[PDB]
Order: structure tokens, then sequence, then C-alpha cells
């Protein structure tokens, strides 16, 4: 199930068995956090998070945290549009432009340049259990 401890581990496991990853996230450095907005009704009332250890290429460990996350790239957004995105109907660097994916912290520039990285790391979810 999306954003549980049990996905997240999976997702990491995933993550270091593409060579596709591997390749396009080669000299990146620095935490990532998958955010969900607080949504009572999903069963997420103080919101969770997903965050990746990401280092050259490789996950070095995952989590999934109840409420607020730290790492040095937040993305935040509504459950369902991770859903959308985490399962291909809707295209992550498009999303991100038009905000439905909200880069709460870190900037453009700084992300910019690993497009191919985060095409690979949306594509690898969509393969996870």
């Amino acid at each position: 199930e999306l954003f549980t401890e049990a996905w997240a581990q999976a997702y990491c496991r995933k993550l270091n068995e593409s060579e596709a990853y591997r390749k396009a996230a080669s000299t990146w450095e620095g935490s990532l956090a998958l955010a969900v907005r607080p949504d009572p009704k999903a069963g997420f009332p103080k919101g969770v998070a997903v965050v990746l250890d990401l280092w050259h290429g490789a996950c070095r460990g995952a989590k999934a945290v109840e409420g607020e996350a730290e790492a040095d790239f937040v993305i935040e957004a509504d459950l369902a549009t991770w859903q959308e995105v985490l399962e291909g109907r809707l295209e992550p660097l498009s999303a991100l432009m038009r905000g439905l994916l909200e880069l709460k912290k870190g900037t453009i520039a700084a992300l910019a340049p690993y497009a191919q990285a985060a095409q690979e790391l949306v594509k690898v979810a969509r393969e996870v259990a």
C-alpha cells in the first residue's frame, strides 16, 4: 500500500535494482521526502511521507513517517495527486511545474538538472508491488 513502511522499504530496494535510475542519478546527493498533506478521510490525519536517503544512484535507506518529514528536498501533494503520479496517470515534471506537486523545500534551479532522475524515481515507484 502506498506510503506505508513496507512500501518505502520495497521502493528503496527497487531503486537499488534499477540500472536506469542508477545511471540517471549517478551524481545525485541529498534526501528527498515525498509528502502527503493531512487527509483524515484517507487514514492520514497528520499527513505522511516517504523519506529517501538517496546517494549517487543508490538508495541508502527509506522510511515512512507520520506527520512532517525532514529532507534536503520536500515535494508535497494531496494523496489523490500522488496516487495519480505514482500510478502513471499524471506526468511528474509537468505536475511539479504547475504546482500539483509542490516543491516545499529545495529549488527548481537545483533540481532541474536531475529531471531524468526524477522521471526514473517515478517510473520505479510505479513498478513497486
